[PDB]
């Protein structure tokens, strides 16, 4: 029997939870209310971070999921699919799923931060004259009461603050001629200001938003680009797809167009590329040309060496703002389901007519495939044959994505159809589906069939539908969670199905017999939601983990993915001022609390804790041999980390990572840098590197001192450190 240990709970909304959604990087839960609100909540210290409504349409059955592969948020609706991810710290919430208006006249929701802002009104009230520009007191208005609104919010809470964000009611071409009045009088009197870049982002980002104001990139000989329209990254790196040098090591499309580059070649199969400001002819590249150290030695005057304050466009900033894209030009079908698998790369969407579009959210927001699945293909023909006019209805409840040999897209369909009696009986029939992702550079096309698994015999005897798949943690096996599907005897939860992926091939397959097949006999037990456990933390037939998994009743059910024991059971609590139960409906992981948040059905959450000195062999008592200290002195080397952890800065400072500080009298007196690591392991050291001010006359008396940040509740020093006095682990230095 495992032990479970429950420290309180919080209280998010009153209108109830559905589904969870955890962000790693910002420590933030998403929690999903029943209402379609998104209810962002930091997890250090309890404290609410923001709130959010999409900008989708009233009604709509908001879903939210989150892929730390990729480190991106999609939300699906009824009618659209965005995706999201961190810009500055926060996200950008307020546009997530707005659906791109096809006018230029069209008002569209402008969401903006705390000190862009500031500084649009500072350059606006101060150096930016544009009276006579369309609009111009509307916006004038709005950023002001958006501002005296934010600034009573501003001095409570930082954190709040910066998620907070102004939302600009406005038409798009309105907001475009602004934007393009504030870029030109900034042009004009050559000052380096940072509301330049925030109105270049503003008007790239509207630029986005309306695909009627998006010209064709004429890339080619004999014609000049337009430098206005060239002012964003991604037309930039967009102009390099026909380099013949993307195999040299530096002269890569990627780190060469962020220097602020684009290609306009004289003639077909040269490398000349040209700055979009200062505008320097570069011939004959090499593939030892750094583009930053090029950049500084052909054009040491250029802003970007200096690191000034220009017109440029983020990558990030863009991706921050992306549409949200529908599955199909018409706009009118719903979506189904979505998901991601073990590439989670590519995001797929299924509408409940048979079609499926799959868009590269990876790179930027593209139409990647499109593509219709026809019900009578003729491996799903000869499945229905061996299971016993002809009318095969096909829908699907799930998608996955499935790779070790290019990705492969995984459908789990229904099919129903008629059958004489042994009057004609609508059988239904759970499938698994295999079609092609990766096109043609006798293989099989994109948009057919590659197998066409069929499910054992309870799923169609008991009218079963997939409601998930999941990848496991070890890559080469595979879950799969069944439900009683509703029409329109011993009622059982599902069933969860645990098979094994197939690498003979060069196509990424499945194997026709189940290496585990699981019955829920209860039907209280109903698996709603799922989660995976790294087996790490429990390092503080091989096993595959544990499986974290929220019923109907609200039973949180712990087991081992080996043999899908219970481990450990976790009572749902009870609602305040009465005896009913506040069941779970989802649940997730939080590694900044190391704790297992599940919301309940009235909309609180819970965090749930997993796990809880002599007789040992010390390494001290032993007489001084040649192998123990070597040992000793072996195990006291040190190791880099490896990926990238994660890390916030407060918004002065400006972008083994480094930063610029900029000269910002706000926040002088004090600053708080926060550090989470991907993971909970030994740690070594922390190496802080600074470069001060080479005009400095007098050795400043500045300290540093690191804090363990405290878990949340379920000669004299500083105040603040004085707050957190007995928890610090380093310093004063
Ligand atoms: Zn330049």
């Amino acid at each position: 029997e495992w032990l479970v240990l429950r420290d309180g709970c919080m209280h998010c909304d009153a209108d109830g939870l559905h589904s969870l959604s955890y962000h790693p990087a910002l420590n933030a839960i998403l929690a999903v209310t029943s209402r379609g609100t998104i209810k962002v909540i930091d997890g250090t210290s309890g404290a609410t971070l923001q709130a959010s409504a999409l900008s989708a349409k009233p009604g709509g059955q908001v879903k939210c999921q989150y892929i730390s592969a990729v480190d991106k948020v999609i939300f699906v609706d009824d009618y659209a699919v965005g995706c999201r991810k961190d810009l500055n710290g926060i996200l950008l919430l307020d546009t997530a799923l707005q659906t791109p208006v096809s006018k230029q006249d069209d008002v569209v929701q402008l969401e903006l931060p705390v000190t862009e802002a500031q500084q649009l009104l500072s350059a606006c009230l101060e150096k930016v004259d544009i009276s006579s520009t369309e609009g111009y007191d509307l916006f004038i208005t709005q950023l002001k009461d958006g501002l005296k609104n934010t600034s009573h919010e501003t001095a409570a809470n930082h954190k709040v603050a910066k998620w907070a964000t102004v939302t600009f009611h406005l038409p798009h071409h309105v907001l475009k001629s602004i934007a393009s009045a504030i870029v030109n009088e900034l042009k004009k009197i050559n000052q380096n200001v940072a509301a330049l870049p925030v109105a270049s982002s503003v008007m790239d980002r509207l630029s986005y938003l309306l695909p009627s104001a998006r010209p064709e990139l004429g890339v080619g000989p004999g014609r000049s680009v337009d430098r206005s329209l060239m002012y964003s990254e991604a037309n930039r790196r967009e102009t390099f797809t026909s380099w013949p040098h993307v195999g040299y090591r530096w002269a890569q499309p990627d780190p060469m167009a962020q220097a602020g580059f684009y290609h306009q070649p004289a003639s077909s199969g040269d490398d000349r590329a040209m700055c979009f400001t200062c505008s320097v002819c570069l011939v004959c590249w090499e593939p030892t040309d750094e583009p930053w150290s090029e950049h500084e030695r052909h054009s040491p005057n250029c802003p970007f060496v200096k690191g000034e304050h220009t017109q440029n466009v983020p990558l990030s900033v863009t991706l921050a703002t992306s549409p949200a894209q529908f599955p199909c030009t018409d706009g009118t079908d719903r979506i189904s389901c979505f998901g991601s698998g073990s590439c989670p790369h590519f995001l797929a969407a299924a509408t409940k007519r048979g079609k499926i579009c799959i868009w590269d959210v990876s790179k930027l927001m593209k139409v990647h495939l499109k593509f219709e699945i026809n019900a009578y293909d003729p491996a799903i023909v000869q499945q229905l044959i061996l299971s016993g006019a002809m009318e095969v209805s096909l829908d699907i409840t799930a998608l996955s994505i499935l790779q070790q040999p290019f990705p492969c897209l995984l459908a789990g369909g229904l099919l129903t159809y008629k059958s004489p009696a042994t009057p004609l009986v609508r059988r239904t029939l759970p499938v698994l589906l295999l079609y092609s992702i990766k096109e043609s550079d006798v293989f099989p096309k994109p948009g057919t069939l590659v197998q066409c698994l069929r499910l054992p015999k309870f799923a169609e005897e008991e009218n079963l539908c997939i409601d998930s798949i999941t990848p496991c943690a070890d890559g080469i096996h595979l879950l799969v969670g069944l439900r009683t599907c509703p029409v329109e005897r011993n009622v059982s939860g599902g069933y969860l199905v645990l098979y094994k992926m197939n690498y003979a091939t060069r196509i990424v397959t499945l194997e026709e017999e189940p290496i585990k097949i699981q019955h829920i006999k209860d039907p209280q037990d109903t698996i709603t939601s799922l989660i995976l456990l790294p087996p790490d933390i429990l390092d503080n037939i091989s096993t595959l983990g544990h499986l974290v998994i929220t019923t109907q009743g609200g039973y949180v059910k712990i087991l081992d993915l080996s043999n899908f024991e219970i481990l450990a059971k976790v009572e749902p609590p009870k609602k305040e001022g009465t005896e009913e139960q506040d069941t779970f409906v989802s649940v997730i992981y939080c590694s900044g609390t190391d704790r297992l948040c599940a919301c309940t059905k009235g909309g609180e959450l819970h965090f749930l804790q997993i796990g809880g000195i002599s007789g040992v062999d010390l390494l001290v008592d032993q007489p001084f041999t040649l192998e123990i200290l070597t040992s000793l002195v072996e195990l006291t080397r040190f190791e880099t980390l490896t990926p990238r952890f994660s890390a916030t800065v407060p918004p002065c400072w400006v972008e083994t990572r480094t930063w610029k500080l900029q000269t910002d009298s706000n926040s002088w007196d004090e600053h708080v840098f926060e550090l989470v690591l991907p993971k909970a392991c030994m740690v070594g050291h922390v190496d802080f590197k600074f470069v001060l001010n080479s005009n400095i006359t007098n050795i400043p008396q500045i300290q540093v001192t690191l804090l363990k940040n405290k878990a949340p509740g379920l000669l004299r020093l500083c105040p603040f450190l004085e707050d957190h006095k007995e928890d610090i682990l380093c310093g004063p230095v």
